[PDB]
């Protein structure tokens, strides 16, 4: 079996939908090589898809298991629902808890890995479907509370507070919706969130101001994406109907509907308790995410296995074969 990268349609995977709670998800499906140790549901972030887990999926493959990467709502061949309270993590969750079961039955389980608001849905699924996630996997975003107040994120950041996250004002708003339509923005915008510079060593992105229109033009290659790898994310996300980044970030539109459904929990729910084996892989460069952000995570967890790497926030691709390491030792050990 050939462990490599998935490309651009890969025939080593299959390309499928299902309809999910009302929607159509689109998704990745790879087959274990050997009979099936387990299947891994694997979830990506923004502004990421499927396609993310290029790295991993293969490996996974390799290692025994069944890969189920959706584009989740909102990305790609996925539906974007108008209606907000889809995109809320614990709606999100019950998705991903009945995809699963359509492929392992519903008294079966799964191990579950998630990057970037994919690793705060897979945190959120194990809580809301203990019956489901045999081990579940993190890279770059640590756990977060239950919220136990709502609070504009206008008024967190004007008091300076959590200001790795203010680029999420911008993008909550209607200026990226508004600004990057058509392939040939699009190409631009995964550029700039891919790390390509300006001549001057303009970013196209900061964790402050978000995405920095006027030097979108003037963006170079991006280091962390080949030509054709950047043509199938401008494919792919030309696939949603314009404002084509409308469902992507209705993932920053959320904050108050997640708030009202964790409010409740954090009132009569159960706590924040992870008892089956838990990974964290934290990511150095990663700004918006940093490693400190995990904190005291640790006492959530009655088993979680800590790493870090060396890289910036695309850590799946960046640090690709070190990461698949990391995950297949601790599955090794979690499973064993
Ligand atoms: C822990 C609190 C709850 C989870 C919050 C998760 C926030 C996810 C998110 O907003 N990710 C977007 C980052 C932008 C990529 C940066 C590209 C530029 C580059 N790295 O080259």
């Amino acid at each position: 079996m050939d462990t490599s990268k998935l490309k651009p349609n890969d025939p080593r995977v299959k390309y499928e939908t299902k309809q999910i709670r009302g929607k159509t998800y689109s998704y990745i499906l790879g087959e274990p090589a050997g009979p099936k140790l387990e299947t891994v549901v694997l979830v990506h972030g923004w502004p990421d898809m499927a396609f993310g887990w290029r790295h991993q999926i293969p490996y996974l493959m390799s290692l025994g298991f069944q890969v189920v990467a959706p584009n989740m709502l909102g990305y790609a061949g996925t539906d974007a629902p108008r209606d907000l309270s889809q995109f809320t993590l614990k709606s999100v969750s019950a998705d991903i808890a009945e995809l699963a079961r359509s492929f392992v039955g519903q008294d079966g389980q799964i191990v579950l890995g998630g990057h970037d608001w994919g690793g705060a849905v897979v945190w959120r699924t194990a809580y809301y479907h203990p019956e489901l996630v045999k081990a579940v996997f993190s890279v770059c975003t640590p756990l977060h509370p239950l919220s136990a107040e709502y609070k504009p994120l206008e008024d967190i950041v004007a008091a300076g507070h959590m200001l790795n996250f203010k680029y999420q004002l911008q993008l909550k708003g209607p200026d990226v919706e508004a600004r990057i339509q058509g392939k040939d923005m699009l190409r631009r915008f995964f550029r700039a969130m891919f790390g390509g510079r300006g001549p001057n060593g303009e970013a196209g992105f900061s964790t402050s101001d978000g995405v920095h229109f006027d030097v979108l033009d003037k963006i170079g290659a991006p280091p962390l994406l080949d030509e054709q790898e950047l043509e199938y994310y401008v494919e792919q996300y030309a696939l949603q109907e314009a404002p084509e980044l409308r469902g992507p970030l209705n993932w920053y539109r959320t904050r108050e509907l997640n708030a009202k459904d964790e409010m409740d929990r954090a009132k009569n729910g159960p706590p924040l308790r992870f008892e089956m084996p838990a990974l964290f892989v934290a990511a150095s460069k990663d700004n918006a995410l940093p490693p400190a952000m995990s904190k005291g995570m640790d006492a959530f967890y009655k088993d979680l296995t800590r790493a870090e790497v060396d890289a910036t926030h695309w850590a799946l691709t960046q640090a690709g074969d070190e990461v698949n390491r990391v995950i297949g030792e601790w599955l090794n050990k979690a499973l064993g």
